[PDB]
């Protein structure tokens, strides 16, 4: 967790002026802005040892964590409907789910095999999609008219489970 | 607009069949899933002639527009709230607005000097930010505990306003 070749010198020096007594993880912490302070450059690296932030990871973070998200300039929501609810394509996975799970109804579209980004905005587009979600394990979520922000944060779509 | 060299016969041959007949831009579109079929493959390199879809960009989509969101796993809200009320640092320019805006109120930090995403995350992380949203021009937006989403779109952080 701690680095303390980097950090046991400067971390030590607040310690005796008596700084960092404050523990967030329960209760208020009074010192935390002064704690930071007195660290200085060395927080972002450093706030570990002090407690008063997370240790530095123990865990391999999956790609599927990252998505970037654009809103697609105008929308065509009414080509959207009309490729959803007939005979889906096979290649195209629907989910509706309700409006408002993520944070009436809101419906995204989840492309079976794994794209490109530039591929997922440009299939989206087509959609008249107003937004897509692209997972940085690359599964392309094209969002409907309807839902109020960026859809599910799942990696729900078929052939593209790559992280899980 | 249309890509008349690649489209002109399949999209010909879709018409001759008499596909395609419905505008979507105003309006039901009744045909619009039997068009997509006939046109296949091509379809997203050929729904603007059509009428279906968008005519391919005449626009120079700015950086700023797609952003990469992540959500900081253990956010540690006392400690967020600590850094914020009390006199912000320099480098940190902290915005409160209303709690879906963006769509009681949701508190942002938005880093001046523009940032790699990675040490963007690392930046929110020691801050005990909820969530952390990279602009693509690198702006960096850490989100607070309170905030339901992602937060602004706005690339609201100082000394990195490229792309506007």
């Amino acid at each position: 967790g701690c680095n303390k070749a980097l950090c046991a010198s400067d971390v030590s020096k607040c310690l005796i002026q008596e700084l960092c007594q404050c523990r967030p993880g329960e209760g208020n912490c009074s010192c935390c802005k002064e704690c930071m302070l007195c660290l200085g450059a060395l927080w972002d690296e450093c706030c570990d040892c002090v407690g008063m932030c997370n240790p530095r990871n123990y865990s391999d973070t999956p790609p599927t964590s990252k998505s970037t998200v654009e809103e697609l300039h105008e929308p065509i929501p009414s080509l959207f409907r009309a490729l959803t609810e007939g005979d889906t394509q096979l290649n195209w996975n629907i989910v509706s789910f309700p409006v408002a799970e993520e944070l009436h109804m809101c419906t995204v579209v989840y492309f079976d095999d794994c794209m490109s980004i530039h591929q997922c905005k440009i299939s989206c587009e087509s959609m008249g999609a107003s937004k897509y979600r692209w997972f940085h394990n690359a599964c392309c979520e094209c969002i409907g008219p309807e839902c109020i922000d960026y859809g599910s944060k799942t990696v729900k779509c078929m052939n593209c489970m790559f992280g899980t």
